[PDB]
DNA sequence: GGTTGGATGGTAG
DNA sequence: CTACCATCCAACC
């Protein structure tokens, strides 16, 4: 069991520097840009020169403005980078053809036939290193172990523009002193959760009752923990698929009106059958976030496809039902596409 | 255990 | 922020 785990560094702020070569070795801010008062909106990205000064993915742009207004500010053609980045997926394939593609800048090989040992997988991380550098001109840092964790960690580790491969003796020393923070799939809320109740290190869930575990931060990741704490995760690599399809796009201000909601909601339904392509969804689902923070999902599911159009006048309706069950003044709007054929 | 309801939160790029 | 998945009461074949 061999993984080749590889992942596009800084990848949206660096395809900008690839692309305008005269923005690179400097502070580049890949930003959605909301649409309300003079800016406003969150960092999708942002190169090393950039988050060394903590302006990081996901912060309100005027903090990176408060910390970087020296930076460069760009927006987010997100199909941009997707057409880089699939380009990138192919040179993966090549050398292994069970290609578990996760988010656009990421992915996992499984070239456990195509080396005998990790001398060679080694090798071959530099050869995939050397043809993403040489064809698209865009530093990649791989990472090596048994499985798509360990491989991802050892990724995380000489993270840009690199290349590690965690044995098995190293895949035991991480255990007892990588901490729940540095673990994939485990974000900070989760860590934070486990490190107020004394709880640091990966391998301290195996000092601990799973029913208390399940009662804080739920099944799937008590038992992911517990198992590469024991160490029993080395789960197959397969391809990934996508269910939801969907775009909530803010609003100009807040709207108890079926008339002013509407074009923002079938502005939505637009770019989200842009992002669809061919395939055909069962079921529609029109979210709403409030005045506050609520989420006022509702839904409809059929036995057919849908059709644009019937897309719309459903969309309607269930917003139609969103206002005699709330009453409070609506301040983003969207629609979601599940269960394809 | 399937399956269509909706409300929240957590994990990303 | 935008995007997508998981996640947990609630009905009910
Ligand atoms: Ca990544």
């Amino acid at each position: 069991g061999i993984v080749l785990f590889v992942d596009f560094d800084y990848f949206y702020a660096q395809v900008e520097e690839v692309l305008n070569p005269s923005l690179k070795g400097k502070p580049v801010v890949v930003c959605v840009f909301s649409g309300r008062f003079e800016d406003s909106g969150a960092v999708a990205t942002a190169n090393y020169e950039a988050r060394k000064f903590g302006v990081k993915a996901g912060i309100p742009i005027v903090e990176a403005k408060k910390i970087l207004p020296n930076a460069v500010y760009l927006p987010m053609r997100k199909e941009v980078y997707q057409q880089v980045s699939s380009r990138i997926m192919n040179l993966l394939r090549e050398y292994s053809e069970k290609i578990e593609i996760a988010s656009i800048d990421e992915a996992y090989l499984d070239i456990s036939d195509k080396v005998r040992d990790y001398r060679e997988a080694y090798n071959l991380g530099l050869e995939i290193k050397n043809k993403i550098l040489e064809k698209e001109k865009i530093t990649v840092t791989v990472g090596i172990s048994k499985n798509k964790v360990f491989a991802k960690i050892a990724a995380d580790m000489a993270k840009p523009n690199g290349i590690k491969v965690i044995d098995d003796e190293e895949v035991k020393r991480l255990i007892r002193e990588l901490d729940i923070a540095d673990v994939p799939g485990i974000g900070n809320i989760t860590a934070e959760k486990l490190k107020k109740l004394g709880i640091n290190k990966l391998v301290d869930t195996l000092s601990i009752e799973f029913d208390k575990l399940k009662g804080m931060i739920g099944e799937a990741k008590a038992k992911y923990l517990i198992s590469l704490a024991r160490d029993e995760y080395n789960e197959p690599i397969r391809t990934r698929v996508r269910k939801s399809i969907g775009r909530i796009v803010t609003m100009k201000r807040n709207s108890r009106n079926l008339e002013e909601i509407k074009p923002y909601l079938f502005r939505a339904i637009e770019e989200s059958y842009y992002k669809l392509d061919k395939r055909i969804p069962k079921a529609i689902h029109v979210v709403a976030v409030t005045e506050d923070l609520d989420i006022v999902s509702r839904g409809r599911t059929f036995p057919h496809g849908i059709s644009k159009e019937t897309a719309y006048s459903e969309s309607v309706k269930l917003l139609q039902k969103i206002l005699e069950e709330d009453e409070r003044k609506i301040r983003r709007i969207g629609v979601r596409f599940s269960k394809f054929i």
